[PDB]
């Protein structure tokens, strides 16, 4: 006998073994004579149109497939609740806060981020980590990595990044001097490719890598006083990585090992469970620091910023049907319940248009009637009619127009979110040339021991042999602005591989 | 006080006049604070990206609309049930007929065949009656019109016969030569031509008309025996129609007459009802049958074949929600019950294919989830999985291959279809000359009185005269081959139109 | 012997009687034996699925329709060319607009607002003018109406205002309570409404009427410096409106009475041209002004802001195929080329999202390049890829990420917009009562004569007529707030309607 | 120096040398001034709407993916033409062999089967072999496999097969209780299994395979004459394999094996061909024949029915856009010219409806307008109107119906089909239980050697070792009866795999 992944039909045989089976039906719920056979003229005649039972499962199977995720294709799955355990009701007037022991319902998915549906798990690549929250104030959605940090501070440079990481648009094949060009010519990518060929690029399955919100967004209090903060989701079962000799074995011997890693988990009763952090800077404290708070490639310094401790998530329930249940679940960015709120962050501005947008593309109009996307512990009421697909009673024979003396849906003023003041000229400014280096170097110097360094070049040195000389000697000194041993122990290694 | 229809959001209020209004929020569910003023900077200011009360607003106002059906698109509904009243269990053994005084819950849709959404409703054109039973079985949907006969005789043609009945290609407009240019190149539509520019042609509302299958269809009863049916519904409200000199006036002073008329008259407690009837054809009848039986231009002349009583059909409820309840109804004659199947008539097979197919595009292929085009009577259960907005939890873990050794749904072998044989040179046999003038001139001669045949002919002259010279004697040459003091009477006014 | 538009089949068979008929092909250009008959078993047997022949047409009118817009759906279309007439190089750089002599290919479409695909045109309601200009500097699109000023002045009251103006979400039926329920509320209607209601609201044809880019929008010269104006295209053919009499005839005798009218003119040679003229506001003249210079609902006197003359409109040519060139076009007020940029007002802001959004619905999200909506007077070159329906070589193998070493499209900083200082608190501030009775108390008085007075209180009282007496009682205190004889009228008119 | 697939981009900017890049636009063709900067209030301040560069851009990133096939997603595409060799005309009138030496442009699509877009190309399974001929008389899809047999021969219960060789829905992982539990219940799949786990499972590469097009097919000439043919296209290149050992490093050293193999092959002009054969039946002959002549499991063995050469193929252009050229392309069965036609074969009638069914979905209803997909070297002339994303002139003001008075294209009479003629009941006749064994027993005794039978069931046992035992002793047991030594070699390595 085997792993509980490959005993999924037997056991649901015998958790239904006293039952007797089902009638077989179409769509429209007809009873079946026969569904081995075709309706023809003769044994060996044509088949006939008159055979309706055929035409409705084949123009079923023909429309089985959804467009997939544009990125973070290749997903697992799971449930569960998140439980708070510490008072931060001075900073947040969330309802998912409230109390301490308060529990509420989650969801999470897990992802890679170049990868498409049929691609391995065990790659060097950043890890998805989004968490939906299901609280009364409407869901709440944290969009998150397994690295404080990106690859970029500017949305416009996104589609660009993306196109970088993928296929040739003509060869559809990965390109490693696509891959670099990019990186070498903006050089705020430094930070972040540190931390992606040293030891966590290839977590050991989901559950040993933290989760971080990266973005800075804002708290606001009862009060109406506001903060800024980011979001930690450490790891209770504790970091561990896979080493590149076997991540590679797992590659072509089981694609899905995070999948089924993921799965067996719950199952098996072994809980998978992070220890959700905040941090927290005044608006004082925005001013006097050194960068900027709000460039997605810095992070708060644990020194200047300690870690202040809110609550446990818990993965608890495996999903029954994938496709209903993982597949088709949408996060947004832009969903945020009254008490959270997000900051100038050029990044995250850009992540509230993007997500809606293409969820209406991917699922469709009326995605948020999904049941999983549903916000199901919350009253939804507005005048928002109509749409493909629409699956509830419509809001009945409600009055669709605002402002009316029927007394239709009525705002909220509590609910109104935080003012700020900004002033400047409205102008495209330059931050291409902010600090690319400082916390990079920190990195290297102080974090990394003197073999971690040396796996660092080996990695990148791997992957860099492949693309052209005057993009090599452009990233080289990329490197070298970092540290000048960084650079050149780079460097000791391409030049054997260039023969 | 005014009439029920107008007085809908004044009813709406007083329904709940004790509640205090809902707490306005987004789709994902977050209370708003404002609805009615934009975040912008400064008064004078720009809007900003980080309002999402707006965009998500805007977003769903901007995709309200689904493509119209391609016929049939203006459209009334209503609901209320179906009751058996007499026995024809010898005939059929189909679960709607299993005993006297068996109700089943039936959906409505009444129609213009060429108009569009925006159209008026009193105007000369077929009236399209849809009924819908919701049978343990699975759906029924008996799609009719007001007219036991059609314009063709063969599938290949319905495509090019409605182009004609729209608007031209390029003007974008009603074009008369269109219209005649087909009817009379094709002489078969003389039948369902001269009922139409009758007086019935223009019914006084939808509550003052009979409902007809037109088709042939088979009826089997338990032992595995068959026989040929017609269905008609007749009114229970008495014929009675518009003249076209009130019809003109109603068109402008009230676009949707019928539309209201339905509504106001169920909701005052005057409920409207028709009859079900249906005649009978043996196999050997059919053979003797002087004419094609399956032809969709004959009828089955009511003194060789009388009418056989069956139940009721009473609409007793108006739509809650029009747009989730009338705008998404679908109906599909494929969707048979056991008991009840296809005859071999051209026009029928072809509907088979397309009405399953349309809605895949109109709706989704996953229309067959929506609560009004659920069968809610029924336990569906299949192997068909995934698909864009799949709704429930798409049947669970359960197995999604057949055959499976995992007690997953059997097919029944008492849903087997009547056996039938059949023998020919399979090859496209011509259908343009059957019989085309003697069913008519009997309802010329015989059925009309003589003031009734008068009106006949001006109300089609009074249309024919805008085609051109060469177009209207090959009409007229039609309608003498019905007879020659019908031809000319129609001749004599169109050369007065002539000028 | 009739207009040239019933004449359209007519001349298409002449201009081609030299020419022998084509091959009468499927889809994929497989020659048809026979398209009258389908292949079945026998005279009288079933239908094959092997007929291939029937499934490809039967399939594609099955798919024929698309969403119709959500406003502006009952429309019409023409093309011709701008040419300038004067030199205005001192207030914008726009290429449009270089130098005296120079011809633009245009696009224009004509709509109603609230009526759908098969409404009447002679009805009270405000008309669509749009304009696309296909410069070499990208496409500009102008979205105007026939009026100067709307009924609101913020983007989220828009889709509000439109749901009062369509059908009830229950009955299906337009009801006048949802309508001045609304007006009565938001007094800062009071303008349009007066407009509207007034002689020019039902206008003799598309060719007799003005036409307004309504928004304030912001020119900027070669320089750099920038100013203010509004668009203004008058009719060369004169003002003409149609009597509450001829209008309610033409709504049942001819329903399409604007779309034959315009092509009839086109056709015969008759060619319609319109004048356009700009006003112009300096910064400084903005900050000065009375009232909001960006309010929506306010006009610039001409006596303090006089008209200078740009150039001509003329449509010169009719569409070939409706659907292919009228219906599938689309307007984006965000199409701008260098030299014309947007103002801070608050409704124009929102259309900049509101229109590229609802067309990847409608159409699709490749739906700049269909032939009719293609800036084709411009090279389109960027790091854009892919989607549904991708029509050209997509780029080649170009390079798609930015920047690159490999000379790939390059930014033009030439193209960089005008840089403007705002300051001020980050919230929703409250517009609902800015000066609402000034301009309309001056519309009133000044403009109309004491006939036009009496029939403009007419017109408003036959439809107010149909409210809720504490909806009339509002709205009248709101028309005396204009002028109090203005007011005392409409209920004088009331007290006869009520009996 | 490199390989000629990663210096693509290279090659890119040298055949562009003398040229300056172009100007960055927008998809309306307005130049952009930056793509590097958002617009912003001040340097660390929110975004604003009114920057319609980043929507523009964002919105098209959104929705660049579509649904990927149902079968077959991953894959590789090529270009070229098809040659005659041969005189075939005493058997078929179609133009495409009309006389020696005529060329015809061709295109080609490689792919394997289960695997989803991203999955390794090394693996075991089915090879996908789809060419389109452009013809004078339309296109002609010649949709085949790498395998002369199927596992099935009936059209329902493909979607069946399709789920149990895919993912689980709960797990979605690989599951060997759905692969084998079908086959096992299903001893048809005996013949193309017995293919499948031989060597020539895993081709090396796509160059060294033959391609089959498995189904008779219907062959007329000019007489109107007809036989049933096969059709066989052997590799030019030699038929070589790769070890199950090589085959397993590949997948993770190099995903895209096959696909860059392709590629690099054609650049550097070394260009694959295969020689397409034929096999015919008479009518006489196919009655007489000790099988089902149409059973799709079945070949015709070549002592009896020997190879007739036609012509050869050859691929001499890679695709220039993977995704506009080789993404969207489109194979239907149901495309056929004149001369060419499908046999009664039960799986060929079925895929006659579900391929022009799935492309609506997926590509779209217009998707034969697409570049690839049109066919270029015909006159497409028919009676389809409008329909989502329409490109042409949509044939102009041409009339939209048939039959008509107006030169509009006419039928071909010589274009139409041959007639037979059939009997038998109208049912549903089993066909599970046709021979099973016989060919597959000729398969393993006659064909493979000693040593290849001996690989054969080491590839058997190693995957049938993970499914259940009730689930192998019925598998073993329907390799029992193709031969007893068959069984028992493959029972004595699973006593071994079950420790
Ligand atoms: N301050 C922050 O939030 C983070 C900082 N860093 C890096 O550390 C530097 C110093 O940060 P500071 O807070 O001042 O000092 P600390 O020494 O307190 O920061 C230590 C952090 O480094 C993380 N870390 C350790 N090894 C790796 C690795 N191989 N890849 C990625 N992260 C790793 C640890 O994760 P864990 O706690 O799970 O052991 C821990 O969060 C920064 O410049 C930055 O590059 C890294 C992560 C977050």
């Amino acid at each position: 006998n085997r792993d509980p992944a490959s005993d999924q039909m037997k056991h649901w045989k015998e958790q239904r073994a006293a039952q007797k089976p089902d009638v077989l039906t179409t769509g429209g719920g007809n009873p079946v004579g026969d569904k081995l056979n075709s309706l023809t003229v003769g044994p060996r005649g044509p088949l006939l149109v008159q055979d309706v039972v055929f035409t409705d499962e084949m123009a079923h199977f023909d429309r089985e497939r959804i467009p997939e995720r544009v990125v973070h294709a290749k997903g697992a799955g799971a449930f569960g609740y998140f439980e708070v355990t510490h008072d931060i009701t001075r900073y947040s007037k969330a309802k998912v806060f409230e109390h301490i022991g308060k529990r509420t319902p989650i969801a999470v998915r897990f992802s890679t981020v170049a990868g498409e549906s049929g691609s391995a798990d065990t790659v060097r690549d950043p890890r998805g980590f989004a968490v939906k929250f299901y609280t009364e104030d409407g869901n709440w959605d944290l969009v998150g990595n397994n690295t404080p940090i990106f690859f970029i501070r500017d949305a416009l440079l996104f589609p660009s990044f993306i196109h970088s990481q993928k296929r040739n648009p003509q060869t559809h094949l990965k390109d490693p001097d696509m891959v670099w060009d990019f990186w070498s010519l903006r050089p705020e990518s430094l930070h972040q490719v540190s931390f992606l060929f040293s030891d966590r690029g290839i977590p050991d399955g989901h559950r040993h890598m933290n989760g971080y919100g990266s973005h800075t967004f804002k708290l606001v209090n009862a009060n109406g006083e506001a903060v800024y903060c980011k979001f930690h989701y450490k790891t209770d079962q504790g970091i561990k990585n896979l080493s590149v000799e076997d991540a590679a074995r797992l590659a072509h011997e089981d694609p899905d090992y995070g999948l089924r890693d993921l799965f067996n988990a719950i199952a098996t009763g072994n809980y998978p469970s992070w220890t959700l952090y905040i941090q927290v800077m005044t608006f004082s404290e925005a001013e006097i620091f050194p960068f900027n708070p709000f460039d997605l490639t810095k992070v708060w310094p644990h020194g200047d910023y300690p870690l202040i401790p809110v609550g446990k998530l818990v993965l608890n329930r495996n999903p029954v049907n994938y496709f209903a249940e993982v597949e088709q679940l949408a996060f947004d960015p832009s969903n945020m319940p009254p008490g959270i709120e997000p900051s100038p962050d050029k990044m995250l501005q850009g992540r509230l248009f993007a997500y809606p947008d293409t969820h209406r593309h991917r699922l469709g109009p009326n995605y948020l009637q999904i049941p999983v996307n549903c916000p199901y512990r919350a009253r939804v009421a507005n005048y928002q009619r109509d749409g493909p697909m629409c699956m509830m009673d419509n809001q009945g024979g409600a009055p669709n127009y605002y402002p009316n003396s029927f007394s239709a849906p009525e705002h909220q003023p509590s609910a109104l979110e935080h003012r700020t003041h900004f002033s400047g000229d409205v102008q495209r400014f330059n931050s291409a040339n902010d600090d690319n280096v400082t916390q990079v170097r920190t990195f290297y110097l102080k974090v990394l021991n003197e073999e971690q360094r040396k796996r660092l070049c080996e990695n990148i040195a791997g992957h860099l042999k492949d693309a052209q000389l005057f993009i090599q000697k452009k990233a080289v000194k990329n490197f070298s602005d970092v540290h000048p041993e960084y650079g050149s122990r780079i460097q000791a290694l391409l030049d054997k591989y260039n023969e």
